[PDB]
Parts: C-alpha cells; sequence; structure tokens
C-alpha cells in the first residue's frame, strides 16, 4: 500500500504518542504515507484526516495523552457510520488503518475489516484488559503513578498511624491494584478476579495491627466496589482511624515510562509490517516477551485472566 | 540550658524530619542534648520521651511523615493535662521545647510558657495558613504534588476535550489552590478569600471554549464546598463533559522539596538559637524573605490573608 | 503602545515558557500585540519575529526550555548590530520588549534604551546570580534536579560506604551548591564567595566518619574548581573510595517547579506593566518577597552575594 | 531447613531492598528464621550477621541501595577464604543462603554449594547482563532515571539547537543505552553488541539536522568508549555545537520503579522456595515471561545478548 491511516480511541493512555510516532515513522521508513484521523472513530465520519509528516511526530515521544485526540463514537456502531466512515478513507485514498486503543476500539476495527478495510490494533488502555497482550501500552506508566501516591499515602499513615482505602481504576480488571498493593507493601488487595472474605480481611488487618505496624494500606479496584464502602466497614470492624483516596484520572496522564515507550514503539512498528505484508484484521501485542499478532475475532474470543500466585505472593510478603 | 524536647504536632508535613534534624544538629553543636517527644502532646502526657543522638537523625532529611509520630491530645486542653505533661518534662528534665506544627500545636506552646516551659514554635502544615510566616514548611511540597496532579489532568483532559474540577486541600487558606491554578494553567480558582460569581465564572469557561480551547481545569480549595457540587453545578449550566477529583492526602506526603528542606533547616535552628538565648514564648518564621520571630500570643491575633493581586493575576492570564 | 516584542537570551532555563506565556497573556488582555523574536538577539537582527495570537501559548506553561528558541549574538554588541535589530524592530511597528534572560542579555536591553527601545529585563538563569532579584527564573527548578541527584548518590553511596564529589553548574555563584548542599545533607560546601581550608575540610569528614557516618556527600560550584580535582585531592588526603559525579546541563532542563511557575507568570505579567505605563530600561525581580524593579543600569552596578549564615548552618547540621 | 541467611554483593541496585524483604517475609511465612549476612562476602568471613526479624524489613520497599550494605571480598576467591565464611555460616547454624546481586557474586554462591552450602542467587544489577533472566533487578530503574535525564537534556537542547552526547552505565552490556535511547528519541545508539560507522553516524546526523531537526541526542555506552571522544569527534566532523553528559552514579540510587518492586518481591521469594524444597546451586529469573530458575553453572557459560532487531527499530525511528 502507499497511504495508511492511524487513530487513537477508546480512554487515552501514556504511551499513545510514541505508537503514533512509530506507526509514522515506520510507515515512512518504508515509502509508505502517513495520515492521521482526529477524533477516533468519530472524526473519522466526519472526515477530519490530516497527513502527518516525518516532523509532526518530533517531540512527542514524551508526551502524555494523544495528539490525535479520542472521542466515543456510537453511530459506528451501525452499518450507516461505518459506510461513512469508510467512505472517507477512500475519499483520502487511505487504504489501512492502525487502531490504537481499547477492546471497544479493536471490535471497530474488526467490522473495518469485514468491509474491506485492513485494520491492526494496538492495545492503548492504562487497565491491562486486552486480551493477545500480557501488557498494554500506558499500564507501565499508570502503576508508577498510583506507588508514587502510595508511597505518599504511607508517609502521612506512617505519621498518624492510620488506615488508608486507596481506590485505583481497572473497571474489570485487577491488574493495577494487584501489582500495586504488592510494589507498595500493601496490606490487602481486593481484586475482582479473586474472591475475599471480609472477615478474614479484618482479622489479617487486626493481627498486623498487634504485631506493631504503624500504619496499614488498604488497595481496592474500583471494579470490586467502592473506596468509601470499604473505608466505612473497616473502620466499623477494627476501630481504627481510616481515611480513602480515590486516585482517579491522574492514574491516565503523565509521561510515558521507558517501557511503556519502548513498548508503544515496537508494537505501533510492528503493527505497520504487518498492514505492508498484507496482513489485516490482525491485533498486535507482547506474550511471554515476544513480539506476537492474534486475529482480532480470535483473540476478542479469550479471556483477561491475572497471575493468581502472584496475589497469594501479596498476602504472603504483608505478614 | 543543657537540656531540650522536641515534638511534631497537627496533620503531618513533608519537611517535618529535616526541621527535627536541625533541632538535633544545632542543640548539639551548641553541647545541648536533644529529647525526643513521641505522639506529640499525647505522648508529653504519657511520658513517650527519648533521647535524640546526633545518628539517630542521619538519613531523615528527604524523608516526608515524622519519624516522632503525631497525634491529636484533647486532654492537653486542660489544666490538668498541661501538668502532667509539665510533670513529665521535670521528670526527664528538660527545659525547652520546639514544637513543630500547626496553629492548635502553637497554643498548647503558649500554655506552656505561661506555665513556666520556654517554647518555639516552628510551622508544619501544608496549608500555609499561620501567622507570622509567608511560607510554612511543606507548603512548596503540597503545591509541587498538586501539579503534578494538573499536569497529568491536562493531558487526559486534552485528550477528551473535556472539564476538570480538582478539588485541592486547605480547609480554611487557599495558597494551595491560588499557587497551583495559577502554575498549572487553571480556568478557574476559587478560594475563600475571594468572592466569585458562578455565572461569570460560566460566562468565563464557556468563553475560552469558544476560543478554541480543548481542555478546562478548575481548581476548588476544600475550603469553598465540594468538588463534585461544583462538577454538578458547571456540567449543568455549560453541557459540557465534566470530571471530578479529589487529590486528598498524597497532598500530605513525599519527599520535601529542596525549599521546603531548606526552609524546615533554617527555622528549626533558630527555634533552638532562641531557647538558648532564653526567648521562649516565640514562633519563628520567614517574613519578607528574612527570618523572623513573633510572640505567639501576637502572631495569633494576627490573620491570615493571600495576594489578592496574585489571584486579578490569575483571571488575566486565563484568557 | 500597541504593539511589543518578546525574546529569550543567555542559557536557557526551567521557566522560561511560563514567562513567555504571561507576557503574551498579560498584553493581550490589555489589548497590545505581541511578537516573538526567535533566537534572541540573533534573530532579532535577522528579523525572525512572528505574531504571538492567545493559544500559540497554550500548552507550554509546564515545559522546559524556551519555545522562541535562544541564541549567542556577539553581532549585538556593535553598533551596527544595535542599529540592524533596531530596524528590525521598526521595520515590524514593534514598539516595546520583553527580554527574558541573563545578565549578558540584560546589557543588550540596556543598549536598546539608549537608542529609544523601552525594554525590560526578566531573570531568566538557573544561576540565580541577577542583581535585582533574590531567586531567578529556573534556580528553584535546578535546585530541585540536583537534590534528586544527590538522593540517587546518597542511596548507592550508604550501600558501598563511599564519598562523593558531586559538581553542580553556577559558574560564578554558589547558590545552586550552597541550597543543594543544605537540602542535600552534604558534609562540604565549596562554593566561591566563601573561603575554605582543605586540611579544616579534610579534619571535618575524617571526623565524621569515624562518628560512624556510612557515606559521605561533597558539593563543589564548578565555580570553585573540577569535581575531579577535589575528588583525587580529598581520596588521597583521607584514603576513602572516593566518586566524582558532574551533573552538567540536566540541571538546565525539566518541567519547571510550581515556584518556577508562579514566580515566572509575576514577572512576565510585570514587566508588561511597566512598557505599557512607558517605564523602559528597567528590569524586574522579588525582593525581600514583593515584585520589586530597579533601572538596569544600576541593578547590574550592585553585586551578587549569598547568605553567608546560611553557608555556617551548612556546617553546623553536617555534624 | 530452619535458618537461611541472605546477602548482597555487586554493585546496589534499586530493588535490592524489595528482594531483601521477600526473603525476609518469605522465609517467616514458612516458619524458617532469616539471618542478615553485612556487607556482602566481606562480612561473611568477619562473621558480620544478624538475625532479620518481619519488621526490620518494613519501610524498605521504596527505598534504593542495600540496608545489609555491599563490599568486595577478595578474599573469598581463596579456599581459606571460602573456609572462613563457610565457618560462619556454621557457627551461625545457618544453613542456606540467599544471595542478591552479580555475576561476580554468582561465583561465589558456585563455590559455597560446591562446598556444601546450598545457594541461590538473584540477579541485583542495574545493567540487565546476567545471564538466565530477561531483566535483573535494578534496570528499569536505571532506565527511567536515564530518560529522566535524556527528557530535560532534549528541552536545554532544543533551546539553543545543540547535539548532545550522553554516556549511561553498561559496563559490557548495551541495555541501559538501547532502551534509553529508544524510549528516548535519540538519534544514534552506540552499543558494544552491535557494530557503527562513524561515517554513517555522521551522514545520518547531517541528513537529519538539514531536514530541520533541532536538537541531536546521541547515547554512547561507556562499554564503547567515553562520551569525550564521540563528542570530539562528532564535532569535528559536523561543526554542530556539541555538548557531553556523563550520567555517572545516578543510574545506581533511587526509589524502585513498580516493575522492579514486583520483580524483586517475586524472586526474592522463588529463591526461599528453592532452598526450603532443596534445591541449591541454582540462580533465578524471568523468562519469557515466567519464573525460570537454573544451574549457576550452567547460567554461567551461556552468555549475554540484546534484541539485535530493537538496535533497527531504533536506525529506522530515527528517520
Ligand atoms: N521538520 C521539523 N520542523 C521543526 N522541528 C522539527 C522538525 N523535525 C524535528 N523537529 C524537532 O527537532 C527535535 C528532534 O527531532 P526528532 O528526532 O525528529 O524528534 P523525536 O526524537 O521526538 O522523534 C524535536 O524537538 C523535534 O520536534
Ligand atoms: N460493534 C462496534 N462496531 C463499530 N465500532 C464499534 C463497535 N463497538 C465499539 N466501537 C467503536 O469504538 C469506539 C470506542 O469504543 P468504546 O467501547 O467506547 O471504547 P472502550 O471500550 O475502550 O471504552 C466506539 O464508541 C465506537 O465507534
Ligand atoms: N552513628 C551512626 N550510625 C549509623 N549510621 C549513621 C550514623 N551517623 C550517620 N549515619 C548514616 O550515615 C549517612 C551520612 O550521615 P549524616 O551526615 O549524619 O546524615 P544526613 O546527611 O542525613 O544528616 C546517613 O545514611 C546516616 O543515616
Ligand atoms: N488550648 C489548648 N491548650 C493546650 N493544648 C492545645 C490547645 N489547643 C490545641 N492544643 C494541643 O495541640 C494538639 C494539636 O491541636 P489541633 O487543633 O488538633 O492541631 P491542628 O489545629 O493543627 O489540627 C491538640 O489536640 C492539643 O493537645
Ligand atoms: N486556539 C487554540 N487552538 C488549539 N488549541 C488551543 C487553543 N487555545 C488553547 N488551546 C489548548 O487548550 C488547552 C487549554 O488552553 P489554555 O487555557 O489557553 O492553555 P494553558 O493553560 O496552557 O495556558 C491547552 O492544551 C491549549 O494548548
Ligand atoms: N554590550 C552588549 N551590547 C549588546 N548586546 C549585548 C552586549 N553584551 C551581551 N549582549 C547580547 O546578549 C547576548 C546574550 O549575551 P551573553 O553574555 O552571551 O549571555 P550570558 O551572559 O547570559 O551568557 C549576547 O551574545 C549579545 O547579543
Ligand atoms: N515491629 C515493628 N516495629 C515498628 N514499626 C513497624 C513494625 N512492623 C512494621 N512497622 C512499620 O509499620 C509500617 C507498615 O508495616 P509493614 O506492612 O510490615 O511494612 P512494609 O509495607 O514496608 O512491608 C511501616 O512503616 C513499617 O516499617
Ligand atoms: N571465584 C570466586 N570465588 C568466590 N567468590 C568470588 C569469586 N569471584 C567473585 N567472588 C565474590 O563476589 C564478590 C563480588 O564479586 P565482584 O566481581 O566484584 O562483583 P561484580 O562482578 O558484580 O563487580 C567478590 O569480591 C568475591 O568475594
Ligand atoms: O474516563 P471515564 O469516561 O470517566 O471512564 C473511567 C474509566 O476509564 C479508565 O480510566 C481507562 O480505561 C478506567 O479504569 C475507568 O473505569
Ligand atoms: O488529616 P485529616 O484529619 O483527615 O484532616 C484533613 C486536613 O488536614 C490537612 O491536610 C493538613 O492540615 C488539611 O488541608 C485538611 O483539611
Ligand atoms: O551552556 P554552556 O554554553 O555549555 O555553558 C554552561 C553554563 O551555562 C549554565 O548552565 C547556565 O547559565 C552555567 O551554570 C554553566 O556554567
Ligand atoms: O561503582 P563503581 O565501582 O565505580 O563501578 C561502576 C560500574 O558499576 C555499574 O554502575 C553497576 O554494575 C556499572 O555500569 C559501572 O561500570
Ligand atoms: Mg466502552
Ligand atoms: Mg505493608
Ligand atoms: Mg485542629
Ligand atoms: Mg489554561
Ligand atoms: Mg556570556
Ligand atoms: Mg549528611
Ligand atoms: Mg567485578
Ligand atoms: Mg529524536
Amino acid at each position: 500500500m502507499k497511504r495508511i491511516g492511524v487513530l487513537t480511541s477508546g480512554g487515552d493512555s501514556p504511551g499513545m504518542n510514541a505508537a503514533i510516532r512509530s506507526v509514522v515513522r515506520k510507515a515512512i521508513y518504508h515509502g509508505v504515507e502517513v495520515y492521521g484521523v482526529y477524533h477516533g472513530y468519530a472524526g473519522l465520519i466526519a472526515g477530519n484526516i490530516k497527513k502527518l509528516e516525518v516532523g509532526d511526530v518530533g517531540d512527542i515521544i514524551h508526551r502524555g495523552g494523544t495528539i490525535l485526540y479520542t472521542a466515543r463514537c456510537p453511530e459506528f456502531k451501525t452499518e450507516e457510520g461505518q459506510k461513512k466512515g469508510i467512505e472517507q478513507l477512500k475519499k483520502h485514498g487511505i487504504q489501512g488503518l492502525v487502531v490504537i486503543g481499547g477492546d471497544g476500539s479493536y471490535q471497530g476495527a474488526k467490522k473495518l475489516t469485514e468491509h474491506g478495510f485492513p485494520c491492526v490494533g494496538v492495545p492503548g488502555t492504562i487497565d491491562n484488559d486486552i486480551p493477545g497482550t500480557d501488557f498494554t501500552i500506558g499500564f507501565d506508566t499508570a502503576l508508577n503513578t498510583v506507588i508514587d501516591a502510595i508511597d505518599k499515602i504511607r508517609d502521612t499513615a506512617t505519621s498518624h498511624e492510620r488506615t488508608y482505602v486507596i481506590e485505583v481504576m481497572g473497571r474489570h480488571a485487577g491488574d493495577i491494584a494487584l501489582w500495586s498493593g504488592l510494589a507498595g507493601g500493601a496490606e490487602t488487595i481486593l481484586i475482582p478476579e479473586a474472591d475475599y472474605d471480609m472477615n478474614d480481611v479484618i482479622a489479617r488487618l487486626k493481627r498486623g495491627h498487634e504485631r506493631g505496624k504503624k500504619h496499614s494500606i488498604i488497595i481496592v479496584a474500583e471494579g470490586v466496589g467502592s473506596g468509601v464502602d470499604f473505608g466505612r466497614q473497616i473502620q466499623e470492624a477494627t476501630g481504627f482511624e481510616t481515611r480513602v483516596t480515590v486516585l482517579g484520572h491522574v492514574q491516565r496522564g503523565g509521561s510515558p515510562t521507558a517501557f511503556d515507550r519502548v513498548l508503544a514503539s515496537r508494537l505501533g512498528a510492528r503493527a505497520v509490517e504487518l498492514l505492508l505484508e498484507g496482513k489485516g484484521g490482525r491485533c498486535v501485542g507482547i506474550q511471554n516477551n515476544q513480539l506476537v499478532d492474534h486475529d482480532i475475532a480470535e483473540a476478542l474470543a479469550n479471556k483477561h485472566t491475572i497471575d493468581q500466585r502472584m496475589y497469594a505472593l501479596s498476602k504472603e510478603l504483608s505478614i
């Protein structure tokens, strides 16, 4: 092909720009021209497309968010929608599409190949809940953002000998909470994928307190419930002075981490290598520390799980 | 004197340890011995006092929180309380007291001099709401913590073209929100000390949006009300996709900033110079960029204000 | 006036962009139009001038360096040079000039007023060696960059029980080294403005070692000499395993600190208030915690000094 | 077994403490008791051994360096040395040994099993040059330290349109330089494991300059030669204003990254699981994203390589 497109959809993640940057550079090295779609699917339909030159991606490697923006397009679910967007691609002479984003987003990449547009999905979410990849672009970054918070909370919490319930993102996945909790020396990690017993959780807290622990840190994936309900519950049952912190969206921004920058680079490139080689309908990732690619349709069938053994470890080191 | 005490009271702040460290080193340089009171006023009464050696304060300069801990002692308000604590000092042969903390805390330093115990207050709060000082120990740190958050929020907010209401600490003071808002390129700063008109606030937001601004950042000092109420209000009136972030206690911890480290050092030292020179009942600070000291009783009479001109500036650069 | 110019000269500093941003916003609020000079004096002559619109300064507040670039123009020392540049201003209809930069730079602002061009200097250097100001834009940032280094060096140095000689910037001023050394718990601070005796320096190191200190940290302002010579000297005399680190230019970049962001904002604004009020030939600053302005010619006469008492403190807390 | 030892040898790395912490907690969970050896091999001989209690490892997770210290013991190469140390273990009733460190260090773990002391090596180096593992504890941290530097250098370098030669650690491995260079948008990466042609390197720089690039960033692994020689060489051949930065030991310290914290946790635990299960003479690691363990003797036979394809990528995205 001679012309490809690139867009960002779903929630933004740190590292989207390094991704955009490798697609752009990878394609040009190869003499292919790159077009940017602004506002994701929404601007695909609206024809918000501009050519990206070698230098338009200069000085974005270290930046958070996405320079192409992102938007929610519920009109792309529609036949008409996929038609209108498909028209826009042709009007511009764009033959392939690199889509960096979530699972919601991969679904649209799929619908596009089915109508003849070769697309490759690049996993961009802070959640790490994308099949076909061990790691998603932006997860490392979010992790470091969270332990940055925990580190701070531990200082205040030691000072006043208090218990903190910290609510982290990851709507349906416990990755953030699990790796965070571990890296942060947390005393409890409540994730979606594991059963917890509130009485055992309490027993364990009490026992650590008695054994002379100054603070207590509890990580709750938003996926489980609210930081406020667990705070309430725990304070009632232990009589310990409790506080709740909802990190929120700070999790979503920042200058991506080295890993995130390398990961995004490598995957965004790889995505281009596939469009050129005529592959299409695939999604890229990293598995067992190697670059892999799947069929979107089949990677989507698959389910997201965590290392249950890591969760155990959590429980053993928290003594 | 030959023996002094040092304690931390009120909410902990980044830089308390560098403070503790200068009191300890300053006193020993001078051949005076230093005693630590653990758990603030509460442990004063309980006699939780240990001698601090030159090296006990080694490797704390860069740390957040307070190695002496802090506690709320509502029994120190009481005559008996001040008696019991006064007894504990004598039992240990402690003649002077450096108290690092809030205004609540300065009140107790006052009650102590009145019963004959020379005390000097060291302003330790992230709030910056202590009379006699331009700057309180830990404020610089909190500031940097907050703009760290704003920086991140701006990335996500630009990405999705959204409006963010960010709630910062400072119970009755607008310092955090004001300096933050300014350093952060915020579009609105709602502080306690200034009147705001919600209709004007709205008008100004709308006008920036129209003039092509991608995101919108609103800083609300907890002192004004809730980030959630302003979010609600603003979304209703503009129809802009809004999100709210409550930074909370991350504001309170972390490795203190260079300024905070210098400030704490200089003030903690100065406090010792006063106890030795027999001054007592005073509080230290920095005014017009010089070390000053006041009478606690008179500095407390005084009121905390902000630079209203800085607030204006806020409004002019936000166009 | 209706049209002003703005430029950055000398070595770049973190906070130049927040400066540029307040000049730009301050001027427009006032209905004045702002022109940017690229490449400092050099591009003034070459006529590298572009109009700056309200949004061209959007999203630069948190960034390091200067979006207008900077260059060394030894042709501006020349009559012809100042003529050619003066011509360029007129050709564009620019009546005033905000110059953000060093002392070298202030000299040119001076030469410009003398030929009739109202100019105001904004102190932008990481060195803090500019008369008329307590603090220069970028100094807070450099400070935090350095203690960030020290913090790291302390970890490795404790680990292996070693002595580190750390060379910091500040060509003729000891500010960086002094505040750094203090905030960093350094054992020695060699600055230009103070006499040191290498034998005493040695004695003091030895004595701390014996008293059980694991590491040893020595800060040397480049202004004094080389980190390598002091390393050599010290190792020879103590037999302690020594290492040298030259921080270099990392000191010069980064996302400016809250203070730096506020300071730059306030000063860049103030500079505009002066051009409008017809003042000219002045330089802005912060003194005794208040915005002040001087005559460039007289502020330049003045000399840069440090708080000698802060240096003493250094020596007392280092026991 | 009922009693194990743990020590840190070689150059310290961020994450050693999280390692120490999992060995300590993992062993106690299991009812085994843990002994700490201070000063690595050197203190093994000298009998510098103290029992580690559950709480002695509290509040070290987020810290750099090693709380057990490290030292170079050239007397441990010696039969006598291994005898004396072996004696010390027995004198204390220590049956197993977890050794966290470099390859030099793994060699001693080997010599110890051969004389009957079960030992497991934990890869702790910032270099990433340890066989049996994809990743070594502390590498992620060093990486982030370096791109932190690059980010800063890019600001100053863009400002003045200059070329920077940045020298990074990794004595014989190009990992730091390679991942750094990539994550940092570097224009050249000179590593040991790849051939470079200085004329091509020059050609490529010139070509980027002409194509309008403001700065230029060159990463040189110390393993290749000196930042100063490449600076010299490059400046001579391009006439571009060049600067050199030697990051040095800042690479070695800091609060470990989330990955480093998880990695160290998981590996330090695993090491204990092996001593209990009677395995011995093994080394742990992570391969293809899974915990693996090897025979020290055989993992040492193996050689350290990099992803040559990642190096290519480097070259393609740098256009
Ligand atoms: N064509 C161009 N016009 C203006 N600036 C450019 C151009 N190409 C590159 N730059 C800038 O030069 C610097 C180095 O460029 P480049 O190597 O391509 O960027 P990066 O390392 O971010 O990919 C960056 O600030 C970049 O944005
Ligand atoms: N079945 C679908 N067909 C086409 N596009 C879809 C489909 N599902 C989602 N998308 C597209 O992807 C955009 C991003 O999807 P969304 O679910 O909101 O992302 P996320 O799951 O990451 O939140 C959608 O709004 C829409 O345009
Ligand atoms: N008496 C001591 N025993 C153990 N460690 C000590 C002792 N004195 C100092 N240290 C350690 O040596 C290092 C340097 O000491 P010092 O200069 O006094 O600390 P700081 O710079 O934090 O004030 C730090 O890790 C400190 O904690
Ligand atoms: N009037 C008082 N007399 C004695 N001690 C007091 C008085 N007011 C406050 N304090 C002491 O200082 C502690 C810290 O006071 P507090 O108000 O809670 O701090 P803050 O105002 O910073 O929250 C109190 O709990 C108490 O022991
Ligand atoms: N006219 C414009 N065109 C494009 N982007 C703009 C424009 N004006 C503002 N923006 C962007 O909108 C966001 C908020 O704008 P603004 O408040 O003016 O910036 P800042 O807070 O940095 O001064 C930033 O990303 C800014 O760069
Ligand atoms: N006497 C002078 N007359 C005019 N311009 C001058 C004079 N001295 C310096 N400058 C201008 O300012 C630029 C910045 O000066 P320079 O000394 O290099 O900055 P710094 O002192 O901060 O390094 C100079 O190269 C030159 O154009
Ligand atoms: N026995 C103890 N004595 C004193 N402080 C302790 C003790 N046990 C734990 N702590 C402190 O309590 C806090 C929480 O403890 P812990 O969960 O064991 O630490 P971490 O999360 O670092 O492993 C930390 O500051 C820790 O150092
Ligand atoms: N052949 C060996 N036998 C025993 N111990 C050894 C051997 N080689 C190295 N060591 C031990 O490990 C310590 C750490 O080794 P060293 O090579 O200096 O670490 P690194 O290679 O990581 O620098 C040595 O000083 C020594 O006690
Ligand atoms: O950004 P929104 O629409 O508020 O949604 C928040 C969600 O986005 C994420 O931050 C990123 O996918 C999730 O963890 C979180 O539940
Ligand atoms: O720490 P607590 O008891 O929750 O109180 C929170 C208060 O403490 C501070 O963080 C520090 O004084 C205030 O800004 C805030 O209102
Ligand atoms: O940037 P150059 O030309 O190498 O000069 C380095 C000088 O610039 C500064 O970093 C900033 O003025 C000084 O501390 C240092 O001596
Ligand atoms: O710490 P030393 O003895 O100066 O040795 C420096 C070496 O240690 C490391 O920093 C860590 O192994 C290497 O990259 C570097 O060559
Ligand atoms: Mg969705
Ligand atoms: Mg814990
Ligand atoms: Mg109170
Ligand atoms: Mg703004
Ligand atoms: Mg000069
Ligand atoms: Mg020290
Ligand atoms: Mg060796
Ligand atoms: Mg580049």
